[PDB]
């Protein structure tokens, strides 16, 4: 990591009980917002009186303010070098209308007792670094705070002091520590301070490049843009060539952002509201936060979104208030400026005002660390993925709708910027920007006649091209995945156990809500596709006789005689057979040559007709890597892998040409990155009905962490971490049509014993693992565990259910899917133009609950 990132963060937030927590990875520096003055000493926030007394809500708010969790904070947030080791932590000192910092700074005598607790501060909650946040010295921000005009020398000494005692300190702890200021834009403050003798004091200089114009001016006017458009309007430029013009160095200017906007009421309406007169500010709530913008503002309630393409800014109005903000280009920009310039990186007040999912603090990162003159292509997520024909050939009007990841679109986007690949011919469409959206493109799909019938998913193909987008030097969208889906919708796929003897279990298959069952499984052996009890591998997984016994007389003509009657009663059930699954031997040496691969179709082909099969499922585990040793494994098995599938597909084209019936070919799928390196997937999908990802085993007792074995999405609490979001997406990434995807749910847990009784269970740190529950099935769940002790907690960013139970080895900790989870992952297939949803397995829940909640989600 190269230049540098500050993120105030207030001190008035409860961090260690706030529900998202702080990526700490995505910047350099964590200054924390604020520390005060009080009897010429530096203090915590909630001992300031004049902070503690504001007058807004003086009944439950005060008292929050005077009891305010500074102490959990400051731990909390140096907490963080757990997930970043760089990071810095610092005591900001002061913020706006923070009194006494021109008493304190005074004379020599009280320039001791505050530069003195100022380290007192630092030591005692473990901090890297002071910045001193004085607003503004001489003229108090014009009479808000106490001033003088010798505070200009004052300041001076201040700062020399306290590198004096902070370098004191270094030449025995052996760690050098930081010295801030936060420094006024105006060419006022710059008269006000001695920057020719306070730069070498100091590290860096924070320019404060916001709050630049607000409601206090006659016109409107961008707060925080990059560049100056007309001669009035200050800017970062500006600013920061008001300062290299002082002599203060490039290398120590850090460039000032904001996650709020400054608003204008009673703007005349004319033009876009851009340099227009304003009225009364009576009324004005002066600022709002840029989360409060994301939620009701941009492109929402009759705000249009405007860009002012020579200042870089992005800005809204409706009529009559006008908001000046940053937003994702504005960042961009400002990145590009300091790399362009030198300097040495970007600051941001503040965190907590980012978007929910942190689009600000997440944006400068990416550009900051993207490395120049390399251009990055434009990123698209999807959020409404799926339109779905009525008929075999009459498609109904539908919208499909992709948000931006990376790059900003115009406000107004023209068609040339999206090209759509992959609407029938006959269908007109149209591309837009999509209402109520800050930032996505809308593929507006007029109803229809389809010239032929549609038994298929269409892949639909969208290109967001880099003339659409607000950024400079920005690539073509790789081709982004959407579906119109058939008539007949999703398919519900159950994994279906050939070692129950269903025909004598009381707990029966439900037909009427599987559009696919998967019969696990046959086997190779010496080549050939065989039934489960010839696979001597399993027969002898135990020595022990009366296991042996049972696995030598699997019930195999029994359940496939079973699943034969299921078929005749509903005949659009297609049951298939799943070929291997975990420790599967013989597909290596089976994929070698083409003589080894036409052997194993044929067999497999063969099977397939004996036992009354509608297609076959590949359960390879897993190719290259071999699970890590428990399969023959080769490099060659990557192109191999890529052949049997040519192959089969091709063998089963032959069959189908043959019987007048389609014959489908499917595989099981791995989430893991090794998985999606040790396979073409953008090669194997033309050869597939679609791919059985397995989105769970994220997390077991093979760590000594607990975490989601199966979230749906990517907890707040764990970034990076694996979910079927981040998964399917990667899987997109390579190519993958989203309609030959399917997403799994799992009907088993896991867990971990010896868990420290933290947030409930929860990201905590494992103790002893012997005698982990290993996977309990969630029958196992209802009758051992639900109300016999445990309690069901969830985490909504994850949109994942976990069990903990303190007076249980440690206690324990479960995870697992249910109803709720396995609803969002069917609302994320139908969202998402996926396939349609799989799970592992039906012997698992026969309470049928679990598959009730997909059913009643995917179809009903
Ligand atoms: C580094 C920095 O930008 N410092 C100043 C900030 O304090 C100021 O933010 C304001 O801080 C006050 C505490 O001093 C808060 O009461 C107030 O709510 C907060 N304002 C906002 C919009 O979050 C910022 C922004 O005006 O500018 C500096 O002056």
């Amino acid at each position: 990591v190269q230049g540098k990132i500050v993120s105030y963060i207030p001190a008035w937030v409860d961090w260690a009980k706030d529900e998202r927590g702080v990526d700490a990875t995505k910047f350099t520096h964590l200054y924390y917002a604020f520390g005060r003055i009080n009897n010429g000493k530096v203090v915590t926030i909630k001992e300031d009186a004049k902070w503690t007394e504001d007058p807004t809500i003086t009944e439950a708010d005060r008292i929050k303010r005077r009891n305010n969790p500074d102490e959990s904070n400051l731990a909390y947030l140096t907490g963080l070098k757990a997930k970043n080791p760089n990071l810095k932590v610092l005591v900001s000192i002061g913020g706006w209308e923070a009194e006494g910092f021109s008493d304190a700074a005074l004379t020599p005598e009280s320039r001791e007792v505050f530069a003195n607790s100022a380290l007192d501060f630092m030591n005692k909650y473990n901090l890297d670094g002071i910045d001193l946040d004085w607003e503004y010295p001489v003229y108090g921000a014009w009479g808000v705070i106490k001033s003088r005009p010798e505070d200009k020398a004052n300041f001076t000494a201040l700062l020399k002091l306290l590198r004096e005692k902070l370098d004191a300190q270094s030449t025995t702890t052996n760690k050098y520590y930081e010295l801030a200021i936060a420094a006024g834009a105006s060419k006022t403050y710059t008269d006000s301070v001695e920057l020719t003798k306070i730069t070498p004091y100091l590290d860096y200089i924070n320019l404060m490049t916001y709050d630049l114009h607000g409601g206090w001016d006659p016109a409107t006017s961008h707060h925080t843009a990059v560049y100056s458009a007309t001669n009035n309007q200050l800017s970062v430029d500006s600013t920061v060539k008001l300062y290299l013009n002082n002599g203060v160095p490039a290398e120590k200017l850090m460039v000032g952002g904001a996650f709020y906007s400054r608003v204008w009421q009673n703007v005349e309406n004319k033009g876009t509201g851009l340099s227009e007169k304003a009225g009364s500010q009576a009324g004005s709530p002066g600022t709002i936060v840029y989360s409060e913008l994301v939620n009701n503002y941009i492109n929402k309630n009759g705000y249009t979104r405007y860009w002012d393409d020579t200042a870089k800014a992005p800005y809204l109005f409706n009529g009559s208030t006008f908001i000046s903000y940053e937003d994702t280009a504005s960042a961009a920009y400002k990145a590009e400026y300091i790399k362009q310039n030198n300097l040495a990186g970007f600051m941001y007040w503040e965190y907590s005002q980012d978007s929910d999912s942190h689009e600000l603090a997440n944006t400068i990162y990416s550009r900051l660390y993207a490395k120049s003159g390399t251009p990055l292509s434009v990123g698209t997520s999807v959020y409404a993925g799926t339109v779905t024909m009525a008929t075999y050939t009459q498609l109904p009007a539908g919208t499909f709708i992709l948000p931006l990841t990376q790059g900003t679109l115009k406000p107004v986007i023209s068609a040339s910027d999206v090209t759509v690949s992959g609407i029938p011919a006959g269908i007109t469409y149209t591309v837009a920007n999509a209402a109520d959206h800050r930032n996505a493109v809308a593929v507006y799909v007029n109803g229809g006649t389809v010239a032929s019938n549609v038994y298929d998913p269409i892949d639909v193909r969208v290109v967001v091209k880099a003339s659409a987008v607000l950024e400079a030097n920005m690539t073509d969208s790789a081709p982004a995945s959407v579906t119109i889906m058939p008539k007949f919708g999703p398919i519900l796929l159950g994994y279906v156990p050939g070692w129950v003897d269903w025909t004598n279990s009381a707990y029966k298959v439900d037909a009427t809500k599987l559009t696919h069952i998967n019969y696990a499984f046959a086997r190779i052996k010496d080549n050939k596709v065989v039934k489960i009890s010839e696979d001597i591998n399993w027969v002898n997984e135990f020595p022990s006789e009366e296991i042996r016994e049972q696995r030598r007389n699997n019930p195999d003509d029994a359940n496939f005689a079973y699943l034969k009657t299921l078929k005749q009663q509903n005949p659009s059930l297609k049951v298939l057979v799943s070929i291997g699954g975990w420790a599967a031997e013989g597909f290596s040496d089976a994929a070698l040559t083409p003589e080894t691969r036409e052997e194993l179709a044929n067999s497999a082909i063969a099977f397939m007709h004996q036992y009354g099969f509608d297609g076959i499922d590949l359960d390879w585990e897993y190719p290259v890597y071999g699970a890590f040793g428990v399969i023959k494994s080769r490099p060659e098995d990557k192109q191999n892998f890529t052949a049997l599938l040519k192959l089969f597909r091709e063998k089963l084209d032959v069959e189908g040409a043959l019987h007048g019936k389609y014959y489908e070919l499917a595989i099981a799928s791995a989430a893991a990155p090794i998985y999606i390196n040790s396979v073409e997937l953008d090669k194997i999908h033309q050869y597939l009905d679609y791919m059985s990802v397995m989105t769970y085993d994220y997390h077991g007792s093979w760590e000594s962490k607990t975490a989601h074995q199966a979230s749906v999405y990517t907890s707040a609490l764990s970034p990076g971490d694996f979910s079927a979001d981040s998964v399917l997406t990667a899987y997109r990434k390579q190519g993958v049509p989203a309609s030959k995807l399917v997403i799994g749910g799992a009907f088993y847990a896991r867990g971990w014993v010896n868990v420290p009784n933290i947030n409930h269970g929860l990201f905590q740190q494992a103790g002893d693992q012997a005698k982990n529950p290993g996977t309990p099935t969630y029958n196992d769940l209802v009758k051992d565990y639900f109300d016999k002790g445990y309690t069901r907690y969830w985490d909504n960013s994850a949109k994942a259910p976990y069990l903990y139970n303190p007076d249980a080895n440690g206690g324990t900790f479960i995870t697992y899917d249910d109803e709720e989870s396995l609803k969002y992952k069917a609302e994320y297939a139908k969202n998402q133009g996926l396939r349609g949803v799989m799970f592992w397995d039906y012997s698992q829940d026969i309470s049928g609950k679990l598959l009730g909640a997909i059913f009643n989600e995917l179809k009903a």
